[PDB]
């Protein structure tokens, strides 16, 4: 067939994980989707002139993904800019991919999603600096105006593509 990538979503509980694959996918967004659920999802894509199937985990809770942690070929890293310590647990979710990887060179993009929120606590140059240091993109979302949520999985996958032949 054609042109696949293996894409994961990390991040803490609520930061909106589910809201930006859902929104990939059905173009909408959803308000409750259960935080425990955690399954696979396909998207045929054109990017860049190349149709992609896109492989994209979902991940929920901590305690397949162990395949596909091994596997994964691009990761995002999601916080909520309106939760601190989603942002200070990204830390944890890269050493994670890290240790797996046995890597410090594998696709990542920053995700800070919940841009429509007002009031925000996490700033955009605490989150540029993460990136920064971490070598990797980063990118503001909102899966409730979907502003954002393409940019940053078009992202990944060039960032893959930077890493390996596809
Ligand atoms: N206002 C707003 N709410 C969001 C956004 N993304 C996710 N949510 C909301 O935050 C909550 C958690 O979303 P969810 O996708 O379940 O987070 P997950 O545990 O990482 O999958 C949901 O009520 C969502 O409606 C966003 O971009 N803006
Ligand atoms: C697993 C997701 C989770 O519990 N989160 C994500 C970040 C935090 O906001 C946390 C909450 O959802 N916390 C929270 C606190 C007070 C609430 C009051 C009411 Br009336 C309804 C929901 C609340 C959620
Ligand atoms: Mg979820």
């Amino acid at each position: 067939g054609m042109t696949e990538y293996k894409l994961v979503v990390v991040g803490a509980c609520g930061v909106g994980k589910s809201a930006l694959t859902i929104q990939l996918i059905q173009n909408h967004f959803v308000d409750e989707y259960d935080p425990t659920i955690e399954d696979s999802y396909r998207k045929q894509v054109v990017i860049d002139g190349e149709t992609s199937l896109l492989d994209i985990l979902d991940t929920a809770g901590q305690e397949m993904r162990d395949q596909y942690m091994r596997t994964g070929e691009g990761f995002l890293l999601v916080f909520a800019i309106n939760n601190t310590k989603s942002f200070e647990d990204i830390h944890h979710y890269r050493e994670q991919i890290k240790r797996v990887k046995d890597s410090e060179d594998v696709p990542m993009v920053l995700v800070g999603n919940k841009s429509d929120l007002p009031s925000r606590t996490v700033d955009t140059k605490q989150a540029q600096d993460l990136a920064r240091s971490y070598g990797i993109p980063f990118i503001e979302t909102s899966a409730k105006t979907r502003q954002g949520v393409d940019d940053a999985f078009y992202t990944l996958v060039r960032e893959i593509r930077k890493h390996k032949e596809k």
